[PDB]
């Protein structure tokens, strides 16, 4: 039936700011909290605001030199710091910037806040859309993330269950959270991404894990132009083999949004509506779920997807009118919640789609 939804927010993680030109726009946020308010979806869900995580908490992945370089640098102090930058990847694409440490803590706050709410059986879901931070590594920052919180998150569920489950749909590959359960049965990560000429270059359907870990890591390798209907003839048969399979006792699913139609950095074409697909298949086995955010980097399309994937974590219809808002203006010249696919031609045949699926058939027959 309906679920109780814990909902993470902080006011002020609009106001990070990656710098000029940087696709990573973390006002993206606040434009989804602020449309999601003005549908009245705040009625229906507990909102809480996240402590800031300490480095103690981050640590718990992340070596300890790492995340003191985190705390210390600042835009006015880099100089000093050319030796760590280059050890820790900090350049172009994760800069520096005035309140980094601060945006790491809130962004990993809400996914380890909400990861203990499940825990305690308080909620049925929890929602951090400043979550999802895939590709940070260990001791390394990778493709706009510093701290992984959904590592960190996932460590805090398998502290009351055995297995847990990650399912990606950011279109970039999951690597940081499948390098850090690679070897481990315990996690089970299942990521859907464009492969081929594209970051990270990882992510091949060959790459199903290693040692304890071998079959726990399951790769989607997908071609430009994926639509609705192809997406949603794979997600759910797979989905429903692994949760078959593995039997996890919680989920983290990462909604990362640049998987839509016209993202600026994507190449993909779904619409909000099938991205939201994937959201109703896992809610639909009723088990602890944490929904992250991640990409998405054309940001009037990222409110209107995490707005309605709030909806339907809430089970509420909200009509396609978009209600006035902080940023009304962002969403013309139609002022619609939802998004109508291009006619960009899609590259994953109907028999690589089966192909491929069948190939992850066979390995999924290979857990005990
Ligand atoms: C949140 C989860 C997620 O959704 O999975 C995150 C997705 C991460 C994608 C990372 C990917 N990196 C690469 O493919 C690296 C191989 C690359 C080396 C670095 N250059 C950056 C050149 C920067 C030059 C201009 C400097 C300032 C403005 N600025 C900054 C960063 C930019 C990054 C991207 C596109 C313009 C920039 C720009 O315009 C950019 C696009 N793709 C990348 N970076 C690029 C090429
Ligand atoms: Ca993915
Ligand atoms: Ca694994
Ligand atoms: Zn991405």
């Amino acid at each position: 039936g309906k679920k109780k939804v814990c909902y993470y927010y902080d006011g002020d993680i609009g106001n990070y700011y990656y710098g000029q030109g940087h696709p990573m726009k973390p006002h993206r946020i606040r434009m989804t909290h602020n449309l999601l308010l003005n549908y009245g979806l705040y009625r229906k869900m507990e909102i809480y605001r996240p402590h800031k995580a300490t480095a103690e908490e981050m640590t718990k992945y992340h070596s300890d030199e790492y995340i003191k370089f985190l705390r210390s640098i600042r835009p006015d102090n880099m100089s000093e710091y050319s030796k760590q930058m280059q050890r820790f990847n900090v350049g172009e694409d994760c800069p520096v910037f005035d309140g980094l440490f601060e945006f790491c803590q809130l962004s990993t706050g809400g996914s380890v806040a909400g990861a203990v709410k499940l825990n305690r059986q308080q909620t049925d879901m929890a929602v951090n859309w400043a979550g999802g931070l895939h590709h940070a590594k260990k001791s390394e920052a990778s493709g706009f993330c510093y701290v992984n919180d959904i590592v960190l998150a996932i460590l805090e569920l398998l502290k009351y269950h055995q297995r847990v489950l990650y399912i990606d749909i950011d279109i970039h590959h999951g690597d940081g959270v499948e390098e850090a359960f690679y070897t481990t049965d315990r996690v089970m990560t299942v990521s859907f991404h464009k492969y081929g000429e594209y970051f990270p270059g990882t992510g091949d359907l060959r790459d199903i894990g290693a040692g304890k870990g071998k079959y726990y890591a399951v790769n989607f390798p997908m071609r430009d132009g994926i639509d609705d209907e192809s997406y949603g003839q794979i997600f759910k048969p797979i989905i429903s083999k692994v949760m078959e399979m593995y039997q996890p006792s919680a989920v983290v699913l990462q909604c990362g949004a640049d998987s839509l139609s016209g993202d600026r950095l994507g190449c993909f074409n779904l619409t909000v509506k099938g991205h939201a697909k994937c959201v109703e298949v896992v809610k639909t086995f009723n088990l602890p779920l944490l929904m992250l955010g991640g990409g998405g980097y054309t940001i009037r399309n990222v409110a209107r997807c995490w707005t309605y994937e709030t909806a339907v974590a809430l089970d509420c219809e909200i009509p396609n009118e978009l209600p006035y808002n902080d940023y009304f203006e962002y969403f013309g010249p139609d002022f619609k919640l939802h998004i109508s696919p291009s006619n960009m031609t899609n590259q994953n045949t109907p028999e690589y789609m089966e192909k491929i699926k069948q190939r992850l058939f066979e390995n999924l027959r290979m857990l005990p």
